[PDB]
């Protein structure tokens, strides 16, 4: 019944309430890694052309799944503020559910023919097109169901119940792995039905315990169609932030593409080791959005700032240990990917450089999440994109023309995540000041 | 620039044409400048016309980022002028913000010829011709964003005459520079399609200098003032973010609507472009009254004079709708006369006539959309035109046309669902605006 943080809550009591929100969210994202990694093992069982049709379609789903951030943010942030304000959050759910159902319609029928038409700028023949169509025919069949499940995740996370979406995720992963492995060995369509069936089951779940059980709230009868204007206004900066950043990664990765085909491999190898250390900060970002959102809606700003200050220092300590393990044991972490010793050379240089900025990378997530919970979704859009260019790409684009070294993009990457962190603890200090 | 709530009808619409007509002249000159630019490029080869016309349609998509700096500058200056506050921090921040967003386009923005151009069916020479045409254009994109922000600063302050004077200078410079370089007038070498690009680039560097010269030596729309306040960057970005997404998604949304008419041969697609240009000349009117409404509603909203703000937009709505009643009637009564400059196949005249006879009925409602989309922009609700002009588009234009065309094949189905959608969209606005006005009082 709403997790408020009192302004003098002991440090120990605050953190033990952050991990109760973060750990279930982290498990959902850790299972997402296993769900996709096992999916790669199931598609690489027949022809290698099915591996190419999947990896290029999954990355094409990354740019496409940015529309989910529109309905997620509007649902997750407004529910958190309402629950904190001791208010009925019933209209926000089925307005976001209705909102997610609408934005998914342009991807219905029309979105299906957008990837096949796009598969003519890489050399994709009629065979790669036909195979990639089998995999995406059931996926694009049931997109509104995937958009409705994503709104239930935001509704659960906003209300403070992140355990139950983890339970459904544990069922969703086994269902996807179970359905795919069974139907794959009958065409690559089986892996596509695993996504479709794991989404209908999660939705059939997310529909059953609404009508029959708890859910974030006991539903009711919505009477407020004017709230989706604020859900669209809230979700718009978050949807653009995730989309523009993914476009900015390809530009930054392009800086390392000029260094042969070994630095690109070493960058991806460190990226996987970075991703394991990234599931934490993203989970603590969503947990901070819930905590800051409910305390903001409760008008308990004294404790809202105390909760985010406590979780900022603690996660910085956790990432400090994470940064220490990365710097101390670089070669140990690359052994599963240790093919060429020269690749290990750049991989060890990468992890040691980015390991310095792991604590700073925690302040960005804890403050972005806090600011998103306060309804300031435009701030992470402005902060994460401005700094990404005039502090990463722009300094690297000029210094690479003189000082040719692949650790120039990696050095400016660590330097910028530390400047972005010092940017957040300033806006937040400013927003809190006017808040008091 | 302040309308009293009991002000006579004439006294408010006089101030409307004072703002709208200079913007209309700006918009009409750009439409006439585009026609003249095609003729200079058509003097080379039809391959150069394809490389130019394809790059321009991409520039329509690319130049959506200008809405980020324009909305932040145009809207906040209008409110600051109404609120009797110094608008200098908004101009210096808009110029700085427009210069920042233009940087990613300055580097990798040019490299879309070997991507978006080459993929969508560009010949072996159309790609190479579009390269040297966009090389000078993308050399001074930051200057293009700086000029555009000055247009928002002028329109926000209520001085739309001076940007018209610069636009008249900008068009003759562009046409003069292109005509001189396309064929080497003064014994100069013929630069080809590159000259068409230098006309755009040189016209921007001159329009920027004229604006800059007026800023320093004539204490301009407002004297630029020392103390900066980089803080409103967030407010300007938050205000410009929905508008930039609106124009960008609309272009991708508009291409979905043309696909419906692509399944009816090349004569319906030709009559659609014919009916578009004829109606687009009537589009530049509503765009000027929209920008004028953003200024008028924006300034009166900043002065806290709400009852007068509602009286000005209602009067502007009921006047533009009368103009679009005359404009719409000319489309109904004289179709073949407007299509005659483009009338080639007698069946193309037949399809273009049914288009103008359908969209001409939705011209008054089209005026209510612009006058209300602009009124809400000036109030700061830039998210409302985003949700209205997109949700109404799919729910009442694309999807109804998608279903009815699967059972009845006729070009009058998406055209009829057009007019029907741009009338249940104007009614979408007047409701929101009436609800937002009530809570504002």
């Amino acid at each position: 019944q709403r997790i408020i943080v009192n302004p003098n809550e002991p440090y120990l009591s605050v953190i033990k309430k952050v991990v109760k929100l973060s750990i279930p969210i982290i498990v959902v994202n850790l299972l997402y890694t296993v769900e996709n990694m096992i999916s790669m093992i199931l598609v690489s069982s027949i022809s290698p052309s099915a591996v190419a049709a999947t990896g290029f379609s999954l990355s094409l789903l990354w740019f496409i799944y940015s529309l989910m951030a529109l309905s997620y943010s509007g649902t997750n942030i407004l529910i958190a503020q309402f629950v904190g304000a001791k208010k009925d959050p019933s209209p926000i759910l089925i307005n976001g559910l209705f909102l997610s159902f609408l934005i998914s319609l342009p991807l219905f029928f029309y979105g299906k023919d957008f990837v096949l038409f796009l598969m003519k700028v890489l050399g994709a023949s009629e065979t790669v097109r036909s195979l990639a169509k089998e995999y995406l025919t059931p996926i694009f069949w049931f997109i509104p169901i995937g958009f409705l499940t994503n709104t239930f995740y935001g509704a659960y996370n906003g209300a403070g119940d992140t355990k139950t979406p983890m339970k459904v995720a544990i069922i969703m992963n086994l269902t996807h792995i179970g359905t795919a492995y069974t139907l794959i060995n009958l065409g690559v369509e089986g892996a596509g039905w695993g996504i479709a069936i794991s989404e209908i089951l999660a939705f059939f779940i997310y529909t059953f315990l609404l009508i029959f059980f708890k859910k974030p709230f006991p539903l009711h009868l919505r009477l407020e169609p004017k709230l989706l204007f604020k859900m669209v206004r809230l979700g718009t900066p978050t949807a653009l932030e995730r989309a523009i950043t993914t476009l900015s990664f390809n530009v930054f990765v392009g800086f390392l593409a000029k260094f042969g085909d070994k630095v690109l491999a070493a960058h991806q190898i460190g990226l996987r080791i970075e991703s394991i250390s990234f599931m934490i900060g993203f989970g603590v970002m969503i947990a901070s959005t819930t905590l800051a959102g409910q305390n903001y809606g409760a008008r308990n700003y004294r404790g809202m700032v105390h909760a985010v200050n406590t979780s900022a220092h603690f996660t910085a300590l956790v990432m400090s240990l994470t940064g220490l393990i990365l710097i101390l044991f670089p070669h140990y972490l690359v052994y599963p990917f240790s093919r060429d010793p020269e690749v290990i050379e750049w991989a060890s240089y990468y992890l040691q450089i980015v390991g310095i900025s792991q604590p700073a990378m925690a302040y960005a997530s804890i403050y972005s999440g806090a600011l998103k919970g306060m309804g300031k979704t435009h701030i992470p859009l402005f902060v994460n994109i401005s700094s990404f260019w005039l502090f990463r790409i722009i300094p690297s684009y000029f210094l690479l023309k003189v000082i040719h070294s692949p650790l120039v993009p990696w050095g400016f990457m660590t330097f910028e995540t530390a400047v972005r962190a010092l940017f957040y603890y300033t806006v937040f200090k400013k927003v809190v000041g006017k808040l008091l």
